[PDB]
RNA sequence: GGGAGAUGAGUCUCCAGGUCUCUCGGAA
RNA sequence: GAGAGAC
């Protein structure tokens, strides 16, 4: 993904898009009884903690495109995945605008707490000004659709979140591409049944884990991914997607029976315009972070990538023997034969992809490890590392949130086991706020977990 | 380093995506 | 009406 040009709004006639430059995060009452190195991310160019130029660090992820049209491997990969997908019998018909605004059984309503994006956010107009779940009204949506059209620019923001001190100094804060309400409804209408189909079938048919619940899914992954585990990580996945991969995604959607009108919307994601502060810019390639179905589309393309890298690197690969589950850029996979992931990364480089540093005892996925239950080793605990639970607990947007914050942390933390869950809890109970909280009890958590099966 | 508010240099406050999972509080 | 985490 690569910026083509940059132009000030004065010249592009664009409304200016500026959000906070101060974090809502501040140390909690637990900030000092727990260790951690994460601080809120740089929002402002003059952050005293910066050691790099802020904006050039922000946009250094747009590292360019290498390839614009599929080769034979990407084509075959895309046909393999597409053929695998046919058995889901995805409905290619357009979803109703009411369904796509207010949600179905397997696709949540458009989220009305967040911005309505360009131009709406800049006009002062909000999602709930236009959408109403009491009435289920689509009329006001039709109107603003007409008035403002589609393929509107994305609103670039900077994500206000905890990050590691190193990313703070490198200025590598996270850029958000806010979606216009119009493009969200339209993309959802085109692909909503596709979303519901994926959300409904986390696993190795979809090749995706969107919609998984780690508590039970984690026991399935060894059964789902037999053979030799290989995994790796991407650096800047979304931004390093060359157009070649959007061409491949369109072949999948065509193969699964989509009209050419629905397939056309993908080029609107390949090619995006963003307003950041008071300038606008073209981006060619790259998955815009906040479009509709990014995690579905990011996971679909990951299925294409892995397939394409295998058959281009190694002779004698049977793609039918590949097993893989993806969550956007995250990936766990297996194949009957062990895979040389360095050889893999060297051809990934030829496609403009950067992969970096495997059994069940070391694997991670959605940031959790795999820990067999000692009394029932076929049941797998997803293990959020305590070091990260510690990073979260040390900060707050709001002290009234403490009891709900700590309690979510406990539902992640206990999978690490009794001895570690009790260290965590007794550290919390060493300050008087912590002793006032209702803390879920370990045997209750384990008991309710086992009953899930 | 934009805009609005409160306040009278400054101080605080508001803006900030797509989805999934879990969970707290209201409802019939 | 909210939160927390994950991509
Ligand atoms: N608020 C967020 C955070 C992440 N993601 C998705 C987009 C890509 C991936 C980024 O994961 P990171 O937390 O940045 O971990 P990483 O892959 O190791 O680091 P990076 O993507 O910055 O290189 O998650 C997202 O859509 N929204
Ligand atoms: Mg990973
Ligand atoms: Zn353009």
């Amino acid at each position: 993904g690569e910026i083509q040009w940059v132009k000030p709004n004065k010249e592009t006639g664009r409304l200016n898009i500026n959000g906070p430059t101060r974090t809502k995060l501040e140390p909690s009452v637990f900030h000092d009884i727990f260790e951690g190195n994460k601080e809120p991310a740089v929002l402002h160019s003059k952050d005293p903690r910066l050691e790099v130029d802020f904006e050039q660090a922000l946009f250094s992820k747009y590292v360019g495109n290498t390839l614009h049209e599929p080769d034979e491997y990407i084509k075959e990969a895309a046909l393999h995945y597409a053929n695998q997908l046919k058995q889901l019998e995805i409905n290619t018909s357009q979803m109703s605008m009411e369904e796509a605004c207010y949600g179905t059984e397997n696709l949540e309503a458009i989220d009305l707490h967040t911005s309505a994006g360009y131009p709406y956010s800049a006009l002062g107009i909000k999602k709930r000004d236009i959408l109403d779940p009491t009435t289920r009204d689509v009329s006001k949506m039709k109107f603003y659709m007409d008035k403002y059209g589609l393929d509107l620019p994305y609103s670039t923001y900077v994500k206000d979140e905890l990050r590691s001190i190193d990313k703070i100094k490198k200025g590598k804060s996270r850029l958000i591409e806010a979606s216009s309400l119009n493009d969200s409804v339209y993309l959802r209408m085109a692909f909503g049944h596709l979303y519901e189909a994926f959300h409904a079938n986390p696993g190795t048919i979809t090749g995706s884990a969107v919609g998984c619940n780690p508590d039970t899914f984690w026991s399935k992954l060894p059964i789902l991914l037999p053979g030799s585990l290989f995994a790796f990580d991407y650096s800047g996945y979304d931004a390093s997607l060359s157009p070649v991969w959007f061409r491949a995604l369109e072949l999948v959607l065509r193969e699964i029976g989509y009209s050419e009108e629905a397939v056309s919307l993908i080029e609107g994601i390949n090619h995006t315009h963003h307003v950041y502060r008071n300038k606008t810019y073209c981006v060619l390639g790259g998955m815009p972070s906040g479009c509709s179905g990014t995690s579905i589309f990011n996971s679909m393309i990951n299925n294409i990538i892995i397939r394409a890298l295998l058959i281009k690197t190694f002779k004698g690969i049977d793609l039918d023997e590949l097993n893989m589950v993806a969550y956007g850029d995250d990936v766990l996979a297996s194949y009957p034969f062990p895979i040389d992931c360095l050889e893999l990364a060297k051809t990934g480089k030829e496609y403009g992809l950067t992969m970096t540093p495997v059994n069940w005892g070391n694997a991670t996925f959605l940031k959790r490890g795999f820990l067999p239950d000692e009394q029932f080793p076929f049941l797998i605990h997803p293990t959020m590392p305590m070091r990260e639970i510690h990073e979260s607990i040390r900060w707050t947007k709001d002290a009234r949130n403490t009891q709900d914050h700590v309690r979510s942390l406990c539902l992640l933390a206990w999978h690490n086991g009794k001895q570690e869950y009790e260290k965590f809890v007794s550290t919390i109970r060493s300050v008087p706020v912590g002793r006032a909280l209702a803390i879920p009890n370990y045997e209750n958590l384990r008991r309710n977990w086992l009953e899930l099966f």
